């Protein structure tokens, strides 16, 4: 079916969690046995969240070369991302080296550091100009170099500098700031303006490394910013848009890293930031004036 009239059939049918449910169901099963190495304990925030085996991000390092993130290459869109889980005291290091190692430009971060009275990732990047951060155990040097709050996110310019060999590159780095604490946003408006500006920026073009992106587990706010991303471009390239089927491509992205999309409602918000996108993209170049008013 279409995706706009699917989706009132679901909504006055009432049957959104029978169709994630479904999802669930037919989702691909592989193994993660790095990630349950009981060396690796300390590296994962979540005991039922693990990267698969086949797809895993390998850091550059004999020692260990574990950190809990995923390569999701989608073939026909010709997009990549890494999706990771938010770092652990005990893993900044390891993050900012796959950020070096894999050649990545921009940063996508749905979270805040404290959410519902809890830490949900460490304070990663430094806050202040002149106060940067050194991590020894990787040999990396980070510096805050600039900073752009709006009302819904915050853009940051970052210098990350491999003090081995006194290289630098620009890091971008895109911070959604007002997800709810609970349940999904009223209207998508604000989420594809954010998408819109991650794009913008040359961040998820192939003459770069993949975009990393992470929320608290890496697999809910995260599955709804590349879903969203994907099932648009797909949009553009085809000929028949209204052959693009989210429910397809979801499947398609949980063969790299489980559990893509955490509830009935993030499926639903899905479903209605690809429909407003859509209309916005035609041709409708105006729609995006909107959504940055509204
Ligand atoms: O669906 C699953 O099998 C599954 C299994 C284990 C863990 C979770 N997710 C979380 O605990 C979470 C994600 C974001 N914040 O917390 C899901
Ligand atoms: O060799 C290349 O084509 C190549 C490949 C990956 C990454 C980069 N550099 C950057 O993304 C960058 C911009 C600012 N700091 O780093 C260059």
């Amino acid at each position: 079916m279409e995706m706009e009239k699917e989706f009132e059939q679901i909504d006055k049918s009432g049957s959104w969690a029978a169709i994630y449910q479904d999802i669930r169901h037919e989702a691909s099963d592989f193994p993660s046995r790095v990630a349950k190495l009981p060396k690796n304990k300390n590296r994962n925030r979540y005991r039922d969240v693990s990267p698969f085996d086949h797809s895993r991000i390998k850091l550059h390092q004999e020692d260990n070369d574990y950190i809990n993130a995923s390569l999701i290459k989608m073939e026909e869109a010709q997009r990549s991302y890494i999706l990771t889980q938010g770092p652990l005291p005990n893993t900044v290091g390891h993050f900012w080296e796959m950020v070096w190692e894999q050649k990545s430009r921009g940063v996508v971060m749905l979270n805040r550091v404290m959410e519902k009275g809890s830490l949900k990732c460490a304070q990663y990047w430094p806050q202040k100009e002149e106060k940067e951060m050194i991590f020894e155990d990787t040999n990396l040097k980070l510096t805050l170099i600039s900073e752009d709050i709006k009302s819904y996110y915050t853009v940051r310019q970052l210098e990350l500098e491999n003090l081995t060999t006194q290289e630098t590159r620009e890091i971008l780095h895109f911070h959604y700031t007002t997800w709810p604490d609970f349940g999904v946003p009223e209207s998508p408006a604000s989420f594809l303006n954010f998408l819109f500006k991650v794009r913008e920026s040359g961040s998820l073009s192939p003459e770069h490394g993949p975009v990393v992106v992470h929320c608290s587990a890496g697999i809910g706010r995260s599955g709804t910013f590349c879903l969203a991303d994907t099932c648009l471009l797909l949009m553009d390239k085809r000929k028949d848009p209204s052959s693009v089927d989210i429910k397809k491509v979801l499947l398609e992205m949980r063969k790299f890293r489980m559990g893509l999309i955490q509830t009935a409602d993030q499926l639903r918000f899905s479903y209605l930031a690809v429909i407003e996108g859509a209309k916005f993209i035609m041709g409708d170049s105006s729609v995006q004036d909107q959504w940055k008013e509204l």
